[PDB]
RNA sequence: UGACAU
């Protein structure tokens, strides 16, 4: 499978984005914990940053007028040279966080590329927990480096091998990358980590639970890896557990902590709904759901991949244009699954935890939690699907007390802390 | 369970 190319049309590039909504200004009021030693002050607006002229351009041409809290505190402190962990709610800009000032830092302290027999030396490694997640970030590099000297490239599974290595081979400043792909090109000497600057974890807690870590170790660890008071690391998400956070600290060197409100609160511009349900009722709930929102476009979260081709296949014999998405999927289907959904041509998208994290969609009307996860900060990932950047967001979930009794306690206090309705059966 | 190379 080879992926359709990176679009090179410069509206399209800049497309890619959702437009700021009604509370977008609101972020401003939003309490900001900063510790660790020495923090820089926190940047006013992106006139005020000290970036080179085409870097704010970029950011100009994409559609930004002023930084949000995540991005005034980010900027300085990578800047500045510094390792950091930053925690900023769904859809409040930590891509762009994290690209604008390393980008910035590729240009204003250029180091020529190096490529030795076939092998790709990087200057920044991203790492995040997906391919269409990666795919997204990538995209997002080359908007903010369009039209610079930079190249960025992508490592993910499920692709042609040949294909992205050719292309790595090259030589890249930027590669964004899953991290089973990226430890084979680098097992065969298609990439080194000889001349990094900034490895970043997007998802950074989800990157260093039991699934990833030792993916994490490997590539930290590494022996072409320059070691960490050489480099820097830096670490965003929207949760990230204190025990994850204790674990981070093996990877970083006299980093800041970022805060923006509370760590894995749920972003207050979603609107929680719960409907009481059981097991059976599921399905037809969902289709009456369905029903009475005609028009709206819908993200239907699922526990397993069975259940997830199950729906998909209930919601198409029923009525919508509907895709699927998860890991069972062919890449190319996952791929046509997402863009489909992200184009408009079909408003219904049934998916794993695949989907949860990180993705950036235009007008998610509905999140709907078909099955509640275990874990009350992937809920907190999926329902920030909707609500992103200022705009106003929903989330309907179905509760069945048989299996979702234990999350009862964490959902409370995440509706509380968001100002949100707690209905009777979750007290 | 669900992600994550060949
Ligand atoms: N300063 C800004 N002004 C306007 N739009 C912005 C700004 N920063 C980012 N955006 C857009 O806001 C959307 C969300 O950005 P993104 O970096 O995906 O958020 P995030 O905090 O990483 N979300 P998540 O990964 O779900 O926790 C994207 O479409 C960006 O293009
Ligand atoms: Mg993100």
């Amino acid at each position: 499978y080879v992926p359709p190319e990176p679009t090179n049309d410069e509206t399209e590039i800049f497309s890619s984005t959702i437009s700021s909504g009604i509370n977008f200004d609101k972020f401003d009021h939003i309490a900001v914990k900063v510790s660790g030693e020495n923090p820089p002050r926190p940047i006013e607006s992106f006139e005020t940053a000290n970036l080179r002229k085409y870097v704010l351009d970029n950011v100009l041409k994409a559609g930004y007028r002023k930084p949000t809290p995540i991005q005034k505190n980010a900027i300085p402190i990578i800047m500045s040279g510094r390792d950091l962990m930053g925690c900023a709610q769904t859809g409040s800009g930590k891509t762009a966080a994290f690209l604008v000032p390393i980008i910035n830092m590729l240009l204003q302290d250029p180091k020529d590329l190096i490529s030795e027999n076939g092998c790709a030396q990087p200057q920044v490694i991203i790492v995040s927990p997906t391919r269409e997640l990666t795919l997204q970030i990538f995209n997002e590099a080359r908007k903010f480096s369009y039209g610079s000297v930079l190249k960025v490239a992508v490592a993910y599974g499920g692709t042609a091998v040949r294909h992205q290595g050719d292309n790595i081979a090259r030589g890249c400043h930027i590669l964004v990358a899953t991290p089973g792909r990226l430890h084979d090109f680098v097992e065969r000497n298609r990439v080194s980590f000889g001349s990094v600057r900034f490895v970043v974890l997007d998802q950074a807690d989800c990157m260093l639970d039991m699934g990833f870590m030792p993916s994490i170790e490997k590539m930290m660890l590494h022996p072409t890896m320059v070691e960490t008071t050489k480099r820097q690391t830096l670490m965003f998400s929207a949760t990230f557990p204190e025990d994850i956070q204790h674990l981070a600290g093996r990877f970083l060197n006299n980093y800041l902590f970022v805060a923006v409100g509370i760590v894995g609160g749920a972003s207050t511009d979603v609107e929680q709904i719960f409907i009481e349900v059981t097991k059976y009722e599921k399905r037809n709930s969902l289709k009456q759901l369905i029903e009475e929102n005609d028009g709206k476009r819908i993200l239907v979260f699922v526990e397993t991949k069975r259940n997830a081709d199950f729906i998909a296949a209930m919601l198409s014999e029923q009525q919508l244009l509907t895709s699927s998405i998860h890991g069972d999927r062919m890449q190319r289907e996952r791929e046509e699954a997402l863009q489909n959904f992200k184009s408009g041509k079909h408003c219904i998208l049934v998916a794993t935890a695949v989907a949860a994290r990180g993705l950036d969609i235009k007008n998610v009307d509905i999140v709907v939690n078909y099955d509640l996860p275990k874990s009350i900060d992937e809920y907190v990932h999926r329902i920030g699907r909707t609500g992103r950047v200022g705009n106003r967001g929903k989330a309907v979930s179905f509760y069945d007390s048989d299996q979702d009794l234990a999350l009862v306690a964490d959902l409370s206090k995440i509706l509380r802390q968001a100002d949100q309705s707690v209905p009777d059966f979750l007290k």
